[PDB]
């Protein structure tokens, strides 16, 4: 029931401005850069689950999963990463916190690619070439489960989520923009996924639908 709004820093609400409005064409670099970030969130939990066990008792699967919902044009990706604590959520995704957002935001000034970005830290907000609303639940071992979201626009909400229990991971749901409804076809997740999976070391499974 309670709902709090935050502002983004300035840096980041010009970020998602620019990423909101660009017609830059590769947009299937978005699921390349969440993809990384669950890939990264599994190493986190795995890591510290190498001197302390307990720490998978939320959940011994390690993995990343694709789910398309044409009925409500959602793209949702789900990984049993580490999660994010409230203050993490609200730090990581509302500032710019370890990233070199300044550093692209100059270098995109400058010529460079918005595929790029991954290489900045920032890659998260790519999500917003191809959604007008993302919403982010979360649950990390030392916190409660909690749902962020945000249509840009410059601030974002956090709410303790009332959702089906996650045991311990991120959710990232994607409300897909009415013209980039393709990546809620299996055979585009498919190619885009096909060429990134090499190179990530968790399995990525595309929940078909029925
Ligand atoms: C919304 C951005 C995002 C974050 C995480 C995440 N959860 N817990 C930690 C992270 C993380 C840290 N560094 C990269 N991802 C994640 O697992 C997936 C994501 O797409």
């Amino acid at each position: 029931e309670e709902v709090e709004t935050f502002a983004f820093q300035a840096e980041i609400a010009q970020l998602m401005s620019l990423i909101i409005n660009t017609f830059y064409s590769n947009k299937e670099i978005f699921l390349r850069e969440l993809i990384s970030n669950s890939s990264d969130a599994l190493d986190k939990i795995r890591y510290e689950t190498l001197t302390d066990p307990s720490k998978l008792d939320s959940g011994k699967e390690l993995h990343i999963n694709l789910i398309p919902n044409k009925q409500d044009r959602t793209l949702t990706i789900v990984d049993t990463g580490i999660g994010m604590t409230k203050a993490d959520l609200i730090n990581n995704l509302g500032t710019i916190a370890k990233s070199g957002t300044k550093a692209f935001m100059e270098a995109l000034q400058a010529g460079a690619d918005i595929s790029m970005i991954g290489q900045f830290g920032v890659g998260f907000y790519s999500a917003y070439l191809v959604a007008e609303k993302v919403t982010v639940i979360t649950k990390h071992n030392d916190d409660e489960q909690y749902a962020w979201e945000s249509s840009a626009g410059g601030s974002f909400t956090v709410r303790t989520d009332t959702g089906e229990p996650m045991g311990r991971g991120t959710k990232v749901i994607l409300h897909l923009k009415e013209d980039q409804t393709e990546y809620l076809e299996e055979r585009r997740i498919k190619e885009i996924v096909k060429k990134h999976s090499q190179f990530i070391g968790y399995p990525i499974t595309l929940f078909v639908e029925k």
